[PDB]
């Protein structure tokens, strides 16, 4: 791989965590944000700045849905917690 | 400082979160929680890892507790009880 | 604790479950064990970058070859790639 394919996939998983919010599928939001930071976590640069714009709209979705259940809850500030320490 | 006190925080209630999970067999949610559980404490360390402990011999237990598991779950589980097991 | 041939183990029996959650289609399953592999692989190094390689070579032949992915499916399974991906190159 190269670094700008891995951008490239982070986009676009930023792409579908913007669509995710205004859908409610908190479960998709949960898994990307997990992943990304997984990624960024590897990849550092411009990948946390990718990281920081998906941590923002998760941050957004957990204090705007109402859809959003306890077990939901819980697993979407366990990643937001892994990214805000990345993008610390 | 506010981030890592936050973060051990998050990190109890999912705790929580994984007790309740192992009696009504969401094995799903073990997995999740004990991933995410591990991706946090790789990074913040100290209280994280005594977190991450706990959640270990709760997802230990559910292994062999009630044979609810699935072959795919049990799998699931066990590699994420080696990232788990690998950190503390 | 955990003792490497226990890691080791539980890595190989993982891959077995990829080979065949690529033959059933069982996307949702290759994604969660990938990422799992590669959460494992980056603490341990070693056979397990192994085992990781063969995971990801098995993933990227079930993104190609597959027809009932879903598209939030793929994106889940390319992001989980490009971290095995970097963690092989690291
Ligand atoms: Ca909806
Ligand atoms: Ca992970």
């Amino acid at each position: 791989t190269t670094e700008e394919e891995v951008v490239k996939n982070m986009k676009e998983s930023l792409e579908f965590i913007e669509r995710a919010k205004e859908e409610g599928d908190i479960e998709l939001v949960i898994s990307l944000l997990n992943l990304l930071a997984d990624v960024a976590q590897l990849v550092g640069g411009e990948a946390l700045e990718i990281l920081k714009k998906a941590t923002e709209l998760a941050k957004e979705l957990l204090e705007e849905s109402d859809e959003i259940s306890e077990k939901e809850r819980v697993q979407l500030k366990t990643a937001l917690s892994q990214a805000e320490v990345l993008i610390d």
